[PDB]
């Protein structure tokens, strides 16, 4: 099985040269001397490439184009013309071609062509196998040598580059050794975080941004540039892995200014980290500072009620002089609504939103069958949350606000890890559910899994009384409690959850962006 | 805010006059004579794009491409090089290059390059929208000149090639004109086989391969080939737009050989017309010579329980001599037991898999919110469906059958549609709901909503009696019971059902494929 390709040109005769050449690297060319004819083979043959001119007398190489993906999309199709009109290189580009080379061509600019397009995936599957055979160890070793949080987030950094290379191969020996690392990864990490989270709460500690600081120190310097408005979109629950799949669809749209990963507070919990975003402060001090608006134990929905009051206080207490909403979206039709009304913000300075999306699908995996095979491994999580995305009111919304040319600002609360190990716990339940972080006044816990604080006010956490403290699980493991023990390890076995130490958990990014 | 490009080679004063042209054309041209200057620019600044050559005293362009990626996968960066060497192109392609261009190079050639790797989802967009404009009117003209099943089955071709496109676009005034052609044209569709379908099952009649034709007139033209082992996978209850959703996906294992759209007996339903491909037989045939196999009132479990046995039995009718197994994966794991214990088949002349995944996808959009939100309009089903297949078992299995060298056929029984308004029905207590077609003794209907067939035994049916009948909703009706009634329609309205006509249920892909 040669390849085979079609080449289309009314002065066919004089590209009698390049036939030649192609011919002796084992590809078969047929021509065609118009448009009409051409797709007449192109219906009853099956080609796996077509070069076309652009200047013929009958219809044009862009018809033929148009009318050859009607009737098989699939089929790469080059352009190759004397044309080197902006115009034409638009129509071709925007026509879905694959590639336009300007006449005389290099034959082997030909070559490259036919390789780049056919046998791409090919070519990137063996490079990536051979590389990360090479690279694997030095992972380990950089891995081992960690011995600071900047140096953890290069870690992790490097890790995510490499997960999403291997998603591409099909070789699972080579999957299993990263999932390995991962592991490996997220068990040092864990140690280090118990052993230098309290550090970081001491008067001018060497501490990473975190939660508390986030929009004073990150946020605030973007508002008084007073260059742009700004969108402020904080997505629910977003792991470092789940941007990266979709940062290449927002670089359509958004061109990256700056990038900084950053780590939330514990519990990387949406009621104690996403509210210290808006609020600028531990929780501890929200208790002190709001107590009407700080909620410890509370049912599911009541959890992030005040996030528009604590961000207006934030904003008067920084003495911003500023035009600033705040919307949480919910549900799709939420979500619809401010895409459909978003021109009307034009005026404003800030536009702060917030996007639930994540969180029910994580929940959605717990309780069905088609959600677990839908997101049964991170890849498939990273392959379902692109394709959330792409169809999201969120993407709208994004879209809109760089029409009007506002500055995007993207970041989350924390991430999610898929658990799989229980460690067992006893205590009276909180009215909520966490599987990664418990609170209480007699915790029972394997200490080896999970990371204690027994003062929580030393880390800006509230206390209930004074035997009172936090519990964070590390690693990939979920607290289960001992009655009902059964049950809980088959529902929430191989589930996302959050509350606790790990890199997907904890590190997560800060984006601000220029439209394009 | 001037496009910023980053130009590494050694020979950067040669490139002036290129940096000239690009500069008069709003490009920002940043020089570097050496790789690792270059990478701590990138660092440093942000670059739109990277231009870098091969050969440079200090680094490979390719040990400076592959630092650059690592710190920022998603910048593009294209190789210019005096190298025409097939193992340098092969390591840049490997290495994910967007372009790889020989000097000396043509400055538009540059040109070129710049518009298709950082305009082209907006150029895509603006043409896109531009054409359809020019086209929306003669798609009517062609849904008017319709005389044919030949002719609907084209239409639908260039309806899906528009559909698909579209998704490309922000615009909603062009999609919902399009989503309007759609339901004239399934209007019309629908009265088509309303006043075609009795006369297709006389002898002599001009009609489509339905159901019943399929693996005798085109699965055994490729087993008598004798050439390769055959892969025979039924996706059930896939439409043709899904199929299109992950034709790119399929195309990297395997080349298309044979493209056959083909028409499911009604009522498009599993039970009748997935039973009628693996039989060879009308669901009445089916009845009359397998009673112990066909049944007319079972659970949704005992539908298609006899496959195997079915088509066994027609492998032997046709008097083939063929090693032939059938699975039927209804579930996740036993797919991937599948894909584990594919080597096992080598010896096998056919292979045929029923993969039930698409039903239990549609089931959990009418159960759970967050299905909904992934499925909210046909674009997402497509894009939650290329995600699904992209990390399937069905995928591995492919892969697999790949590496044997086995022929791929790839089809389904009949596809599903999103279903918007109620028609009110009486009686048909049938054992499984089916809410596109039913049949019964005394059914009660509004007329103008379904091809009546008083008569079933006419059309290869069944009949409990001679009072007994069939119902196939068209357009996007459902078959609504009166009892209970509101809480029906809230519960299926925006739901993928099947049984009745429309182009999305009745015409299908058959798929015929080489390995690579
Ligand atoms: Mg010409
Ligand atoms: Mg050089």
């Amino acid at each position: 099985d040669k390849i085979r390709i079609l080449w289309v040109d009314d002065e066919i005769d004089l590209l009698k040269p390049h036939i030649l050449f192609l011919e002796k690297k084992n590809y078969e060319v047929t021509t065609s001397n118009n448009g009409l004819d051409a797709i007449a083979l192109f219906e009853e043959e099956n080609f796996d490439i077509v070069f076309l001119d652009e200047n013929m007398p009958g219809m044009s190489g862009l018809e033929t184009l148009s009318e050859m993906k009607e009737k098989k999309s699939a089929i790469p199709m080059i352009m190759i013309t004397k044309s080197e009109e902006e115009y034409i290189m638009e129509e071709a580009i925007g026509s879905k071609i694959a590639d336009y080379l300007i006449k005389p061509v290099n034959p082997n600019q030909i070559l490259l062509s036919l390789k780049k397009n056919l046998d791409d995936s090919r070519l990137i599957t063996e490079k990536t196998t051979l590389d990360y055979q090479k690279e694997f160890r030095k992972i380990s070793m950089e891995l081992a040598m960690v011995n600071s949080y900047e140096d953890w987030v290069e870690l992790y950094k490097k890790l995510l580059f490499w997960e999403l290379k291997l998603e591409d191969i099909n070789d699972q020996a080579m999957i299993e050794i990263l999932e390995s690392q991962k592991v490996e990864a997220n068990s040092q990490f864990g140690k280090y975080i118990e052993r230098n989270y309290e550090d970081w709460f001491a008067p001018k500690a060497d501490k990473p941004i975190q939660s508390h600081n986030l929009f004073k120190e990150l946020v605030v310097p973007e508002i008084k540039k007073k260059d742009k408005p700004i969108l402020f979109v904080v997505i629910d629950n977003l792991r470092y892995d789940q941007w990266k799949s979709f940062e290449t669809v927002i670089s359509n749209y958004y061109k990256l200014e700056k990038e900084v990963p950053y780590f939330s507070i514990l519990p990387t919990a949406t009621q104690y980290a996403r509210n210290a975003i808006f609020s600028g402060l531990m929780p501890l001090d929200m208790e002190k500072q709001f107590p009407q608006y700080w909620k410890n134990d509370v049912e599911d929905g009541g959890k992030n009620l005040y996030e528009a009051e604590f961000l207006s206080a934030q904003i008067k207490r920084l003495g911003l002089n500023i035009k600033e909403d705040y919307f949480k979206i919910t549900n799709y039709a939420g979500g619809k609504k401010l895409a459909e009304n978003f021109k009307a913000l034009k005026g404003n300075d800030l536009v702060t939103v917030v996007y639930n999306f994540v969180d029910m699908l994580s929940h959605a995996k717990t309780e069905m069958e088609v959600v677990k095979e839908l997101a049964s491994d991170d890849k498939a999580y990273r392959s379902l949350t692109l394709s959330w995305f792409k169809n999201s009111p969120l993407l709208e919304i994004i879209q809109q606000a760089q029409l009007l040319g506002f500055k995007l600002i993207l970041t989350t609360d924390h991430g999610t890890i898929n658990v799989k190990n229980p460690s067992k716990v006893v205590g009276d339940k909180n009215t909520s559910l966490n599987l990664r972080y418990k609170t209480g006044r007699s915790l029972t816990y394997e200490q080896k899994d999970v990371y204690v604080v027994k003062e929580p006010k030393t880390i800006g956490l509230p206390a209930i009384n004074m035997s009172s403290s936090f519990i964070f699980a590390k690693n990939d493991f979920f607290l289960a409690y001992v009655n009902n023990y059964n049950h809980y390890v088959s529902y929430y076995k191989n589930t996302y959850q959050h509350g606790g130490i790990s890199l997907e958990e904890m590190i997560i990014p800060f984006l601000v962006f220029n439209p394009k």
